[PDB]
């Protein structure tokens, strides 16, 4: 799997279906590694309790009035109060997928931050409710490939990922024009 669904199709699914929402948070970063390698963007992922990298978010509950209300609620639980500086909205929606097995549809969003907003999220995240329990720590995604042709992004992508997070990441990187 997973199979890609249109949003209308995902929203038509029955009451037995749970909806999970995750967000790629990113900010333009003018920085240069070793003074010569463009960073391009700061992009956040999270190491989860099961030893896999993914994106912040979680499950929509029965009192969320919208997918975006659920997403923002979960992001704030996971990342803490700096996440309350912004709202991921329907304009940030990118995709929906259903895998085999449990009745879960996974919705994916990407939200542009300022670098100051992103740094605030990283700075506060260790005091979030989920820190050291369900989540183990944020990492930035290295967007460059080092001289040896392996270090940086290719190596990063050899890490362990949750569900469709690797696919979701690569699609977002494509959309940002980082994959040529």
């Amino acid at each position: 799997g997973a199979r890609r669904l249109e949003l209308g199709e995902a929203l038509a699914l029955g009451s037995g279906w749970r909806h999970v929402c995750h967000a790629l948070l990113y900010a333009p970063d003018p920085g240069m590694l070793f003074g010569r390698i463009p960073l391009r963007y700061a992009i956040l992922m999270q190491m989860r309790f099961d030893g896999r990298l993914g994106f912040p978010g979680g499950f929509v509950d029965t009192q969320d009035r919208s997918l975006e209300d659920g997403l923002n609620r979960e992001l704030r639980e996971e990342l803490g109060e700096a996440a309350a500086a912004f709202r991921v909205e329907r304009t940030d929606y990118r995709s929906s997928h259903v895998g085999s097995g449990p009745r879960v549809v996974a919705h994916f969003y990407a939200k542009r931050l300022t670098l100051e907003e992103l740094l605030a999220v990283e700075a506060g995240a260790t005091r979030a409710k989920d820190h050291g329990l369900e989540v183990l720590g944020l990492v930035r995604v290295p967007l460059y490939t080092l001289r040896d042709g392996v270090g940086g992004l290719p190596t990063f992508l050899e890490n362990s990922f949750i569900g469709s997070a690797r696919e979701q990441l690569l699609e977002a990187l494509q959309d940002l024009g980082l994959l040529q």
